[PDB]
DNA sequence: TTGACTCTCTTAAGAGAGTCA
DNA sequence: TTGACTCTCTTAAGAGAGTCA
């Protein structure tokens, strides 16, 4: 809603009712040749997915809640953030996932920052790999690698130079 | 359509109309803190362009040849790869900037992949500060770093566990 | 045959808001 | 009020195709 107590309130029963999704267990890769252990507290996949819960989307969740006979609706993973700015250096801040796990909404798997950082942690090395992110990667980027290349750089006269 | 050899004349055209863009030397991270230097050939801010070259967006353009009555037409940046496969893995093979300035063309900073390997290059270390790309980075990607994350991973209850 | 414009689309990380019951 | 659906938009790396003289 509006007030501080308000936003505290939707925070707590957010965080109580998606403590109640089922917890799996994800195994996965650290980086430096060594493997961690993720619990994740995934959403449904079909409804009913929790008090307050609705799918707007294949993987996209809406959290509502009605505070003053008005109802408030936010985007799933992103209510953990409600006290935190919208922005970062002019760039909106968005809800990414550590974990790599679009149907986890562990906040303790989740931190809020701008789309390119979120985005950039598909290919980080991860925290025992050589992540240098200041807020930390929980694993390997899943897209982290030597990539398919079909062609390099090429020329086929010779005017230019790297 | 065209044959192998009509191809290999319109890459030897563009190649030729290319090297005359005006020739930009950038001084750039390469990783572990060294700098280096790219040469870009960058396509002209506004018309005209040169030949055979026209603008379909902001920082988008297209070449195009007529050849025997019928007009044919490629992303700018992809004419290099007119005789490679274009998809891998099935995934279509795009156009990728080793040198992450759009204007350049020069073939020598450019590379064909997927999309999701041609994006991940935006965090790269560099070729000094631990790419493992096959088709090694020609800089450290622009993006690549500590971040600027506004809220880490965080709860107020009990709830969860990592 | 060419140049200089016009338009909409793809991906995969993220979002907004409306219609019914 | 709360649930279960519907639709389209944003970003920044990339695309194809039409009009007119
Ligand atoms: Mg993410
Ligand atoms: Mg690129
Ligand atoms: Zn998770
Ligand atoms: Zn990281
Ligand atoms: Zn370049
Ligand atoms: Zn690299």
């Amino acid at each position: 809603a509006l007030t501080n107590a308000q936003i505290l309130a939707v925070i707590d029963s957010w965080e109580e009712t998606v403590g109640q999704f089922p917890v799996i267990t994800h195994h996965v890769p650290l980086g430096g040749g060594l493997q961690g252990t993720l619990h994740c507290y995934e959403i449904p996949l079909a409804a009913p997915y929790g008090v307050g819960f609705a799918k707007n989307g294949p993987t996209r969740w809406q959290y509502k809640r009605t505070i003053n006979q008005v109802v408030h609706r936010w985007g799933s993973h992103t209510v953990p953030f409600l006290l935190e700015p919208d922005n970062i250096n002019g760039k909106t801040c968005t809800a990414s996932a550590l974990c790599h796990n679009t149907r986890c909404h562990n906040p303790l798997h989740l931190c809020w920052e701008s789309l390119d950082d979120n985005k950039g942690r598909n290919w980080c090395p991860g925290p025992n790999g050589g992540c240098v992110h200041a807020v930390v990667c929980l694993r390997q980027g899943p897209l982290y690698g030597p990539g398919a290349t079909v062609a390099g750089p090429q020329q086929r006269g010779s005017h230019f130079v790297v």
